[PDB]
């Protein structure tokens, strides 16, 4: 259980490696959403007992985006934070530092985009992808206008929260919502989070086309909550991928962060995803 760090053209990235050496399986590599880090995004899911049972036969690499890791310094003012594409270009350095040749990528939101871009760049290194809340399209001008309007009366934390959770959830104000409102609003590194939020917002098209030559070439499990902010984007993404290689898990009752609210169902789906990939799980 070791925390590492590597220099890349776009700065250093921190990552934690877990598990016994498993040379004949891909590494499970994770990448978290805006506002979160591995701990606030994925730890509840990966510490879930049923998930522990599956992952014991894999090595796991948990990436913290630059500036998001525990105890990260706040970037100086004017820092040019890497674009999502530049974040995907940090991953070869992580894998070569580790001497790993293939991965199954598991990502949420911004993290799902980053891993999908990584896969497009390096498709022989990616055996499968779990993509939670992916929006593979650039922000359209209509959406930009509505976002800038919203930003006139909402703070950056409130806006990151509307990216993470449904509006029903946030007015519901459950104990998970209050906990995450507090996490983000009072984050010591909130200024770094804003930079990543901006990169998210400012992303380009991934450009999937069904029967196209810009496609993912591995199994993919698309995950989203019914009525959650990214439902439409994930539904649309599904329509652009190879249906024989793609499964779509639209979870009722899960909300904006399925990996936080339904780790049990998500773990069971992962199990069958791996079996469909040809791996005993
Ligand atoms: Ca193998």
């Amino acid at each position: 259980a070791k925390t590492h760090s590597v220099e890349t053209p776009y700065g250093s990235v921190t990552f934690t490696v877990y598990g016994t050496p498993a040379p004949a399986r891909p590494a499970i590599l994770t990448y978290h959403d805006v506002g979160l880090n591995y701990k606030s995004c994925f730890q509840p899911l990966f510490q879930f007992e049923d998930m522990q049972e599956i992952i014991q036969n894999f090595v796991r690499v948990h990436v913290d985006a630059p500036g998001m890791e525990e105890g990260a310094p706040v970037f100086p003012l004017g820092y040019q934070y890497p674009s999502l594409d530049q974040l995907a270009d940090m991953i070869p350095c992580v894998l070569q530092y580790l001497n790993f040749s293939t991965i199954i990528g598991v990502g949420v939101g911004a993290g799902a985009y980053i891993l999908a871009r990584y896969a497009l760049n390096h498709p022989d290194t990616v055996e499968g992808l779990v993509l939670i809340n992916i929006d593979p399209n650039a922000k359209g001008w209509m959406d930009w206008a509505a976002h800038k309007l919203t930003g006139l009366t909402s703070s950056i934390p409130e806006m990151i929260l509307g990216h993470l959770f449904s509006q029903e959830e946030l007015s519901g104000n459950s104990e998970l919502i209050q906990k995450y409102r507090n996490i983000i609003t009072h984050a010591p590194n909130l200024d770094n989070i804003e930079l990543y939020w901006n990169s998210y917002n400012n992303r380009r098209d991934l450009n999937f086309e069904r029967g196209g030559d810009i496609t993912l070439r591995c199994p993919v499990m698309l995950v989203v909550g019914d009525q959650a902010p990214h439902e439409d984007a994930v539904v649309e993404c599904n329509s652009k991928l190879d249906p024989t290689q793609t499964s779509f898990l639209k979870m009722a009752d899960s909300g904006g962060q399925p990996q936080l609210t339904q780790p049990g169902k998500l773990t069971e789906a992962f199990k069958y995803f791996l079996q469909g990939m040809g791996y005993m799980a």
